[PDB]
């Protein structure tokens, strides 16, 4: 057995928050760097359970657009996990401000972001909270969801089950989330996933909150897409999103169909 391979550097932070830190670690041996996250276990009230299904959830995914799950190790309050490494950096801040990106790039990120999905879908899992920070990308720029603090599986034994559980972040949040008791999962997914390529597309949020008392989203509603924010989309990927920021959640597009949109099909535009 290799010396030393067990002793991973610590060398700089990745991005502080809420939870604590997330430190970029490199192997002593092979030099295989790495992201490392702190869950600090302070407290004992409300830090628990929190980072337990997390961990469980980490356990099952395993897709190419889907930060890759090594290890947990335990120490009282220290708990770290060992989470792949993207050097690419975040989704957000490839969106230049106001501008967003060409709308080729865009495309593409959307691409992966559906495949991700699509995945975490397929056995039963939803993120909640997709927004571009949440968004990685590694050396090649390939798109990585992240983040499964917030995930919950909403299908076992193929019963589905309907949240009531507000969370995520007030713009990418989906409208029935603020207006009923209970929602599907899979649909305030692909509302998040709408609000992301908007934000690619245009640098800028439509709105704070999807709510009528809301200027922007009124306006949206009533298809004010003149010189308002979606002036900066062209028509065909706007199109998409006529289709996917659709209020009923019960008309608004499955990703299965997203797949047949013209603008997701059309080549390199
Ligand atoms: O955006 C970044 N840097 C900015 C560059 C321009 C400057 O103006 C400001 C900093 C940046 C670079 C590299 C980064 C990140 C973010 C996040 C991140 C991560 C990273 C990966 C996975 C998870 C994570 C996965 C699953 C889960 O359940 C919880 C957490 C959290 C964080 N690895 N490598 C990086």
């Amino acid at each position: 057995a290799v010396p030393f391979v067990e002793d991973w550097d610590l060398v700089q932070t990745l991005g502080e928050g809420a939870y604590g830190e997330v430190q970029l670690a490199v192997n002593r041996v092979t030099e295989e760097a790495v992201a490392v996250k702190i869950v600090d276990m302070k407290r004992a009230v409300d830090c628990p359970e929190n980072i337990k299904k997390e961990i469980c959830i980490n356990k099952m995914l395993n897709h190419e657009n889907v930060v890759k799950f090594y290890g947990h190790r335990r120490e009282g309050n220290i708990q770290y996990l060992f989470l792949e490494y993207c050097s690419g950096g975040e989704l957000f801040d490839r969106i230049e401000p106001d501008i967003g990106m060409p709308e080729p790039d865009a495309q593409r990120f959307f691409h992966q972001l559906m495949a991700g999905v699509v995945y975490l879908h397929g056995i039963g899992i939803t993120h909640r909270d997709i927004k571009p920070e949440n968004l990685l990308l590694d050396e090649r720029d390939n798109l990585k969801i992240s983040d499964f603090g917030l995930a919950t599986v909403f299908r076992y034994n193929n019963r589905e089950r309907l949240l009531n559980k507000m969370c995520g972040t007030l713009p990418y949040v989906a409208p029935e989330l603020l207006k009923r008791r209970e929602f599907h999962a899979e649909p305030v997914d692909v509302w998040s996933c709408g609000i992301v390529l908007t934000a690619m597309l245009a640098g800028e949020l439509p709105w704070d909150q999807p709510s009528d008392s809301c200027q922007e989203y009124s306006d949206w509603k009533e298809k004010k897409t003149y010189l308002n924010p979606w002036k900066k989309i062209d028509s065909a990927p706007l199109a998409l999103l006529h289709k996917i920021l659709v209020e009923n959640p019960s008309a608004r597009i499955t990703i299965p169909d997203i797949k047949k949109d013209r603008w997701y099909n059309k080549p390199l535009k």
